[PDB]
């Protein structure tokens, strides 16, 4: 993170010679090229990390045990698991990432030095510390530098960086940063950093060290997977206690492990969590938002802070003007018209001010109207010392008028140089002038004066970062999501105070290295959280700022999203659960985003979180609907187990875990309602319900297996067989869970789409032909024992609503399983 | 002298198509 400064020994480099080939090779050899460390991981590295997590290597485990046991169709069918679960978040990832590398568009570097006293054009990468570099107009600079001509005016663009759409001027001894480009003005720059050393290579360094890091929504997953491996071992225990306790075979003994891990451990949930997040990708896609992280759509759900740039993102990137001040008797299309002839009118070459300018003349036809007529005679642009355009112009009448438009109080007083003002017109124009600095705007005051007639001082325009168009509409549907926006630049505390007025934000920014983001500050952590919580935003941030303010927000336990555009945001996109590069965002940040929009603005947020929200209920009542299967055949079999020393045979257990996940893969598709506040994973209560949904299906379970023990079959009429009955009726009632976790309310509220009822309804198909052709079963089962199977499954369904619903609208059962009272 | 390179209303219905 520390930049290595190049000793100023080095620095000291003739502006009028350069450096020599030697110096040259020497430097390159001890500071190596200007080009970053572009790691981006490997493909093959990434499909094996894939299988590198909890539940992933339970499942390792439980394929070795079943190739071990010589059980084929088990392991068969568990590689083919994990097989398709990598393939697919492997393909979804490729197909996000390639987008990434389709808008990349940054390249055709080339830098001219001053090298062994002659000017040569060389590709960026060989630029080295203590170089002389030219900047001209729209050059854009490779590298950090501090400028070297003492009578030397520049105006550079640092948007990419300091977010700052306005031409900072620099002078003799400023420095300048790379990827900034010159807008205005001719000089010579010598070289202070390179590579990974400069502040764009700083980000960089910040961007690859946070992309190790890992997600919320991962964590969450691989707590769920711990306390499912934990239960597992429990009931392993227990049947293995057992077993020894009847003498038991080893074979016996391990095929009823086999069967325990299968059905405890859940196999399908990263698959099925990871195809309803792709799922949810693609309708984003759709929706003009491309996720780049599959996880970043859980972490948008409960996001609750959107910490977003001022510029790039929440506003425009034009310099555009705003209501003008006008003098008394002076028209708004006069001061327009007359601060456009004082403006260039070549095509090429025009200024910011002049381009603003020109665009807003659409709202004036009269000065657009008059422009064409008045005929340019000459023309003085932009002088720093006086900081004012003028042009002396011919009028159709044959008069010769001279406009200028300059500083304010420049203009002021070259209007009173030649006549004294009225007192009353000088305290307004002042006034105004203040509060559009205070505001600010760039005010920029107009004169003229006609023939030899006396100066007439028109007015003020201001000038300053218009918010974009479709982004108060969208600051204020974030809020009614329960979402707080929160704004961070490195703009003046009076720009962003007044771009968040003209949001609709709050006013409370603070200039974040004051109040301590930067480590300096005497504040005690805990102060530093709060005042972090409650400010309307940051101003004067720098991207170590940004990357503080999120990571503070985010041990605050409020999930941050994140926007931004330049390099300089990159760590903190990273480092946000969610961070959502703009359209027009550089390949760093777009690589550092979770989620890159593709269309212009900050529109897409809005339906990227309903989206979101519909995603994480479709993933919730998934991972509800899959623990309660997992308690309940874990409960199930481990009683059967340790009580009857016998168990569902291992085929119809691999089939029962098969058809459960081929089920849920349907849920991805599932009508979910969206959230109208933002969602979080209240788990001690998903676990609760869970708990119970599964004691509840255990209950029905075991009340018909012990229906079957009786010597006239209880259940079965007239011929069946209690394997085949069994595998039966606990598909038909884990599938069945599915409609019922699923639904906001009581399971008929929310209709089911037509792709999970129609695989739900597949699977019960299925299981009934087992069942009645008794595959993997003792013997076939009459079709009457069939419908009282189904008619039981009913019953315990609506049980399992009746229970889900009171469980669900219960606050009482929430607190009780939160610890509150 | 870059003289002949105007045509600047052009330029002022070029500017703001994002509109």
């Amino acid at each position: 993170g520390e930049a290595r400064p190049v000793p100023e020994e080095y620095l000291q480099t003739d502006p009028s010679y350069g450096l020599t080939s030697d110096e040259v090779l020497k430097r390159r050899k001890k500071y190596g090229l200007n080009q970053m460390a572009d790691e981006k991981e490997s493909l093959v590295v990434k499909f094996v990390m894939f299988f590198v997590g909890p539940i992933q290597f339970v499942m390792e485990a439980a394929a070795i045990l079943a190739a071990g046991l010589s059980d084929w169709v088990d392991f068969g069918v568990i590689c083919g698991l994990l097989m398709l679960n990598a393939g697919v978040g492997f393909v979804q990832e490729f197909q996000a990432g390639s987008i990434v590398d389709e808008l990349k568009k940054t390249l055709a570097n080339t830098a001219v030095v001053i090298r062994d006293g002659q000017l040569v054009e060389i590709p960026a990468n060989e630029v080295v510390p203590g170089d002389i570099l030219q900047l001209e107009d729209g050059t854009v600079i490779p590298t950090d530098g501090r400028i070297v001509t003492e009578d030397c005016f520049l105006q550079i663009d640092q948007s990419a960086i300091t977010g700052e759409s306005l031409a900072v001027d620099k002078h003799y001894g400023d420095q300048t940063f790379s990827s900034s480009t010159v807008k205005r003005g001719e000089g010579f720059m010598v070289v202070t950093a390179t590579g990974d050393n400069t502040f764009v290579g700083r980000a960089a360094a910040l961007v690859n060290k946070a992309a190790g890091g890992q997600g919320h929504f991962t964590e969450v997953l691989n707590g769920i997977g711990i306390i499912l491996l934990v239960l597992v071992i429990a009931t392993l225990l227990l049947v293995w206690t057992a077993c020894f306790y009847r003498t038991n075979g080893i074979v016996r003994i391990l095929r009823y492990t086999l069967g325990i891990t299968i059905i405890g451990v859940p196999v399908g949930l990263p698959a099925v969590v990871t195809t309803t997040m792709a799922v949810g990708a693609a309708y984003l896609a759709k929706k003009q938002a491309i996720v780049q992280k599959l996880s970043a759509i859980e972490s948008l759900a409960g996001v609750e802070i959107l910490c977003s740039d001022k510029t790039g993102t929440l506003t425009k990137n034009k310099l555009s003007l705003h209501e003008p001040y006008t003098v008394e008797g002076v028209s708004p299309d006069d001061l327009m018209l007359t601060a456009c002839l004082a403006a260039s009118r070549k095509k090429k070459g025009l200024d910011a001010i002049d381009k603003a300018f020109l665009k807003s003349l659409k709202q004036y036809p009269k000065a657009k109207d008059a422009l064409t007529k008045y005929k340019v005679l000459e023309f003085h642009p932009f002088d720093p010392v006086s900081k004012k355009v003028t042009a002396v112009v011919e009028s159709p009448e044959g008069e010769r008028i001279v406009c200028v438009k300059g500083a304010p109080l420049f203009v002021l007083k070259t209007v009173e140089e030649d006549h004294p003002i009225p007192e009353d017109v000088h305290e307004n124009y002042e006034n105004k002038v203040a509060e559009l600095a205070s505001r600010g705007f760039r005010a920029l005051g107009v004169a003229r004066k006609r023939g030899e007639g006396h100066w007439e001082i028109l007015g003020v325009m201001p000038c300053m970062d218009p918010p974009r168009d479709d982004t108060a509409q969208t600051v204020s549907e974030a809020r009614h999501l329960g979402l707080r926006v929160k704004m961070l630049t490195g703009d003046a505390v009076g720009i962003a105070k007044e771009t968040c007025r003209q949001l609709g934000l709050g006013t409370n920014i603070y200039n974040a290295e004051r109040l301590g983001l930067g480590g300096g500050g005497d504040m005690p952590g805990s102060e530093l959280a709060d005042f972090v919580e409650n400010a309307d935003g940051f101003a004067e941030v720098f991207p170590q700022h940004k990357y503080r303010v999120v990571e503070i927000l985010q041990n605050r336990g409020y999930l941050v999203a994140m926007t931004g555009d330049g390099v300089n945001d990159a760590p903190s996109l990273k480092k946000a659960d969610t961070g959502i590069a703009v359209e027009g965002a550089t390949d760093a940040a777009r690589s550092a985003a979770d989620i890159v929009f593709l269309a212009p603005g900050l529109s897409a947020i809005i339906d990227a979180l309903k989206t979101s929200r519909q995603i994480f209920h479709r993933m919730y009542s998934y991972v509800v609907y899959r623990i309660a299967l997992s308690l309940h055949l874990e409960i199930f079999l481990g009683l059967w187990i340790a009580i009857l020393d016998n168990s569902l045979d291992i085929d119809l257990i691999v089939f029962i875990a098969i058809f459960a996940d081929v089920a849920t893969l349907a849920i991805a598709y599932d009508n979910a309602p969206y959230s109208p506040k933002p969602v979080k994973w209240n788990l001690p209560r998903l676990w609760g319900m869970s708990i119970i949904l599964g004691i509840v299906l255990a209950i029905g379970s075991w009340i018909t297996l012990t229906t079957m023990f009786l010597p006239k079959g209880g259940i079965i009429q007239n011929f069946g067989a209690m394997n085949g009955i069994m595998f039966l009726q606990i598909s038909l009632t884990e599938n069945w869970l599915i409609f019922i976790t699923r639904a906001a309310g009581p399971f008929w509220s929310s209709i089911p789409s037509w792709q999970l009822a129609g695989a739900v309804f597949a699977v019960d198909i299925i299981a009934t032909m087992f069942t009645l052709f008794g595959w993997w079963s003792e013997n076939w089962t009459d079709i009457v024992t069939v419908v009282r199977v189904w008619i039981w499954s009913i019953g315990i369904f609506c049980v399992l609503g009746g229970f889900y619903y009171e469980m669900s609208t219960s606050e009482a059962f929430d607190r009780l399983m939160n610890g509150k009272p």
